[PDB]
């Protein structure tokens, strides 16, 4: 789509390059990070690797569907972590860029 | 703005009319609802009344700034409540409509 291609080519590409993006490239590994409560607190895990793959496989029916996965990704981070945690502040920075780019999307 | 006017006239108006919107018309009243931990868990309270007022007062510098307040509103609800709670499912429904309408915004 003009809109889905834009989510892959502008939104994912911009965010992927950001210095704060690295924690979100792959799923939260609750085993490696020793987070036994992660999967009971977070019911819909999401990450940017998954989103990028979904865009490439034409998983989404609409740009809004993709936007939802980004929102989930960020929200999961705010649900699991304390409001002052580094990872929260990083997510907020990334979420702001996400929104700024979503607002400049074509109709 | 074309975009900010659209956030007031389409996004707020559509959501306000929705059957699930009523909990979000005004700030969470942690006293009336007996929620002593609400304000320590939720660092940025947000509601649609506040957003609507902000739009009318030209508080926002951009549509993305407004979008951020909506995201905060919904996220607060997911942070404070359990994933199976009625209020969470209501927020998810409203958030989906928010995103569907954001995707149909003018550039
Ligand atoms: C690869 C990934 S994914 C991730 C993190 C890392 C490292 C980090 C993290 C990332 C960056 C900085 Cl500066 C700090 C923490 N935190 C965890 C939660 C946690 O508590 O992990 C520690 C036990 C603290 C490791 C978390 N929640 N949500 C996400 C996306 N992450
Ligand atoms: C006016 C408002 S604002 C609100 C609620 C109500 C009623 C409801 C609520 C609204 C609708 C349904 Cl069907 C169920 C609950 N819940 C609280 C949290 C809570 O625990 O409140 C109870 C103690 C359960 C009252 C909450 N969190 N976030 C928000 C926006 N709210």
């Amino acid at each position: 789509t003009n809109q889905l291609q834009y989510m892959q080519n502008v939104v994912v590409k911009t965010l992927w390059k950001h210095q704060f993006a690295w924690p979100f490239y792959q799923p939260v590994d609750a085993i490696k990070l020793n987070l036994p409560d992660y999967h009971k607190i977070i019911k819909n895990p999401m990450d940017m690797g998954t989103i990028k793959k979904r865009l490439e496989n034409n998983y989404y029916w609409s740009a809004s569907e993709c936007m939802q996965d980004f929102n989930t990704m960020f929200t999961n981070c705010y649900i699991y972590n304390k409001p002052t945690d580094d990872i929260v502040l990083m997510a907020q920075a990334l979420e702001k860029i996400f929104l700024q780019k979503v607002a400049q999307m074509p109709q």
